[PDB]
This record gives structure tokens, C-alpha cells and sequence, in this order.
């Protein structure tokens, strides 16, 4: 299925899945992977800001790259999804906020599931 605004996108990476929220016109909002490795520059690996990630609005094509991906709203069988008006206004309000990008924590998934389900 083609994504509609409010849909969760599951992207199959090597060893994990990256998640994004489709907002329409080929855009997603997501917890963007960091581009600075722990201990880059002057920073210590043990910095609390190691693997800091920013919530970004980006093109779906740029985030997916060549990867396989699907819409995955299967949590709709457990939780009632919010109105798309609220999902998308909530998502836009979070742009520029930060979270730890810990793959083990699944924060990229939890970020967008909270947008869809509250």
C-alpha cells in the first residue's frame, strides 16, 4: 500500500529497522540517525550527548534510500490511532527536538508510535 499521511513507515536496514511517520507530499518526520560517531572531535565516547539525534522533516526517498520499506500500522489492532490532524500537528511541533539514537532502545520506533497513538 502507498503511504497516506499519519502512516508509520518501517524501513529494513542492516540489523535493525528505522521508523518514520509519513506526513504527505513525499515527506516524513522521524528521529534522524546521528552523523557524528561517539568520540568524534573533542567529545568523549562517554559523553551523555554521544549518539544524540534530532527530529527532522525529510523526504521519504532520502530516508529510505535503496532500502525495502512498508507501511506498518499493525499497532492499530491494540491502540486507537489519533486523528491525522493531531498526529501531523504533534509531529511538526517535535521538529528540532532531540532524543538519544540508541538502536537497542528502539527510540526511533517509540518516537513515531507515540505520534500516531499518543
Amino acid at each position: 500500500q502507498e503511504p497516506k499521511p499519519g502512516d508509520l513507515i518501517e524501513i529494513f536496514r542492516l540489523g535493525y529497522e528505522h521508523w518514520a511517520l509519513y506526513i504527505g507530499d513525499g515527506y516524513v518526520i522521524h528521529l534522524a540517525p546521528p552523523s557524528e560517531y561517539p568520540g568524534a572531535g573533542s567529545s568523549s565516547v562517554f559523553s551523555v550527548l554521544s549518539n544524540s539525534a534530532e527530529v527532522k522533516r525529510e523526504r521519504l526517498e532520502d530516508v529510505v534510500g535503496g532500502c525495502c520499506y512498508r507501511v506498518n500500522n499493525s499497532l492499530d489492532h491494540e491502540y486507537q490511532p489519533r486523528p491525522v490532524e493531531v498526529i501531523i500537528s504533534s509531529a511538526k511541533e517535535m521538529v528540532g527536538q532531540k532524543m538519544k539514537y540508541s538502536i537497542v532502545s528502539r527510540n526511533c520506533e517509540h518516537f513515531v508510535t507515540q505520534l500516531r497513538y499518543g
